[PDB]
């Protein structure tokens, strides 16, 4: 499939995408240290999918060391876009030089490629390179611009529809759901989803009963099993609470449930109380598992309903999609392609801007009110996975044994943390070098000022001044964009296919009295078939891995070409293979297996 044309040996790899090929004319210059060359027009034909064509380009004069490669596409009828993977040169001196690309080339403008080796701003002293760096950012900084889609939202790409985006970022039943069908009425299943379900990030250990939940030991006598009072079971750390105060005030109904939970003698977490709204009172009853059958159950259906909106809106859309797009745009604006941090993150922002852009145009009022309020909650510390687990009081595995999200997550986290630390070391000699990287700082500073609206209380670094800190910053970007998204996105069908376990909408208001609810008003309180059909299709489509799916650590596009960083990639891959094995054996001795955070099921980016 490799076509050779017959003094420089110019190899041109074309992309394997559906439209990757082109038929226009392709002119290719070389820019050495001793002077540029002439524009050699590739002789004939068209470059089609999966192609690798090599040309022998003779030059009149010695060019010295090669610094840049120029590409220019002149039309042959309607402009057929062309995806260039990479360009390699075999110079007459015997040198081999790889020029990575991975960019669509419309032919509107020239494309100048640097050497494959990653360079910082400080590594470039000759004018030839400095000017290219500076004109690359200038073209970045006007193609990828910021724009506030909704008030108080994180700023996003300045583009209304998909095809407005630059061409380089444009897009080209179950084992668990069955079990949720035969058990969703069990307090065990209900509580289990708070740890190993689609949205396992809300539960927190309780250290004192809220005053807005006037629950007494007598009401939960029958649920407690340690012969202790509710007040004392809280001290021992056996009470857990899930509070939806984020929904209080949102504008065919909503609720603000407070759900109290208990770690029984089986070290399982089951529900023992449910108050569907925030302000207690006699028309806001505290439902109990000892209440009438259809009361305690409709009480749990509302908690499911609420957990599903917070999941999709906040846990899913805001804290993964919108957050990755932020890092994504910042990366394009401030980091030239030759920058080591670019080469690393460019694979974890792949398609995020395009997938989001698609969601915004197709989607289109109460769910905008949740983001604004979530927005004040979003903090850099809340995205560092270890701390985020610890802030919620769920760190102890001896006290909280069955928390697979936390267990697998902490593994994947420190696997990525190890990678970035290594890669950071291969390119930054000392902390001084980090603090002085002018483009790295402009990257951090865009995330903080435009992404996070410059909100001082978000905890995002205004600047990065150490290798430790840069490694943490990078791990937060790669982790949130891959593992964290994989855990909250790929469960939407396993846990939300069966409607009574994740009602997208509720047709009736929450019950205000006990002994009234009947199976009939539960059925008609649940969503319509038309709403259910759309919901079923949406959750199934968003839980499907594409056939070209690139999983964590798959870097088929070689932006990195040096051995030190490839080796660090090798270790990263092997280290992920160890976590896949461990997660495999654990899920062997499990009732119903948790696998969303297995690295061979963790996409590279937020793509769906
Ligand atoms: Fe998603």
């Amino acid at each position: 499939s490799s076509h050779h044309h017959h003094s420089y040996t110019v190899t041109v790899a074309t992309g394997s995408q559906e439209h990757a090929g082109t038929d226009d004319y392709i002119y290719l210059s070389l820019v050495g240290s001793a002077g540029c060359s002439e524009k050699h027009l590739l002789d004939k034909g068209s470059f089609e999918r999966g192609a690798v064509d090599s040309y022998d380009v003779t030059v009149d004069e010695e060019l010295g060391e090669i610094q840049l490669v120029r590409i220019e596409k002149r039309k042959y009828g309607s402009n057929d876009d062309w995806y260039l993977k990479y360009i390699t040169l075999k110079t007459p001196h015997g040198d081999y030089i790889e020029f990575p690309c991975y960019r669509w080339i419309t032919g509107d403008v020239e494309v100048v490629l640097r050497d494959g080796r990653a360079k910082l701003a400080r590594d470039d002293q000759i004018h030839i390179l400095k000017q290219h760096r500076r004109k690359e950012l200038e073209t970045r900084q006007k193609q990828y611009r910021w724009m506030e889609w909704n008030p108080g939202f994180p700023l996003s790409i300045d583009a209304k529809c998909h095809k407005d985006l630059p061409r380089d970022i444009q897009f080209d039943s179950n084992t668990i759901s069955e079990r949720v069908m035969n058990h969703w009425q069990e307090d065990l299943m209900f509580g289990y989803q708070f740890l190993n379900g689609a949205n396992p990030v809300l539960i927190r250990r309780c250290t004192e009963l809220p005053e807005k939940l006037p629950v007494t030991t007598e009401m939960v006598e029958c649920s407690l099993e340690r012969q202790l009072s509710l007040e004392q079971e809280v001290q021992q750390g056996n009470i857990f609470i899930v509070d939806f105060e984020l929904l209080d005030g949102i504008d065919q109904f909503l609720a603000a449930p407070i759900c109290l939970l208990y770690k029984n003698l089986a070290n399982k977490i089951v529900p023992i109380a449910i108050q569907l709204n925030q302000i207690p009172g006699d028309e806001n009853p505290i439902f109990l598992p000892s209440d009438a059958k259809y009361d305690w159950l409709l009480a749990k259906i509302w908690v499911r309903s609420s957990d599903f909106h917070v999941h999709q809106t906040i846990t899913h859309l805001l804290r993964t999609h919108l957050v990755s797009e932020v890092f994504g745009i910042a990366m394009y604006r401030q980091l030239p392609a030759v920058h080591p941090i670019f080469k690393l993150l460019v694979a974890h922002v792949r398609f995020t801007i395009a997938i989001n852009t698609k969601a915004r145009e197709q989607l289109i009022g109460g769910h905008v009110q949740m983001v604004q309020r979530a927005m004040k909650d979003l903090t850099y510390a809340s995205l560092c996975f270890p701390e985020a687990i610890k802030a919620r009081g769920m760190e102890s595995k001896e006290d909280i044994p069955y928390y697979f999200y936390r267990d697998d997550g902490l593994l994947v986290w420190e696997a990525i943390r190890t990678f970035t630390a290594e890669v950071v070391d291969i390119y930054y000699e000392g902390d001084q070098v980090v603090e002085e990287d002018p483009e790295l700082q402009d990257f951090v500073n865009d995330v903080y000022v435009y992404g996070m609206r410059g909100r001082k209380s978000s905890g995002f670094p205004k600047s990065v001044k150490s290798r430790e800190q840069l490694s943490e910053y990078l791990t937060v970007v790669i982790f949130t964009a891959s593992a964290q998204h994989a855990a909250v996105n790929f469960g939407q069908y396993d846990w939300a296919s069966w409607i009574p376990n994740a009602p997208p909408t509720m047709r009736a208001p929450p019950p205000t009295a006990k002994g009234v609810v009947t199976i009939e008003q539960i059925v008609d309180t649940l969503p319509d078939r038309g709403r259910s059909c759309w919901h079923l299709g949406a959750v199934w489509a968003l839980s499907q891995f594409q056939e070209n799916e690139l999983f964590l650590g798959m870097y088929p596009e070689e932006h990195f070409i040096e051995k030190p960083v490839k080796e660090a990639m090798a270790r990263f891959r092997k280290n992920l293979e160890a976590i896949v094995s461990v997660i495999a054996e654990r899920n062997e001795n499990l009732q119903l297996p948790y696998y969303y955070l297995s690295p061979d099921r963790i996409p590279n980016s937020v793509a769906i």
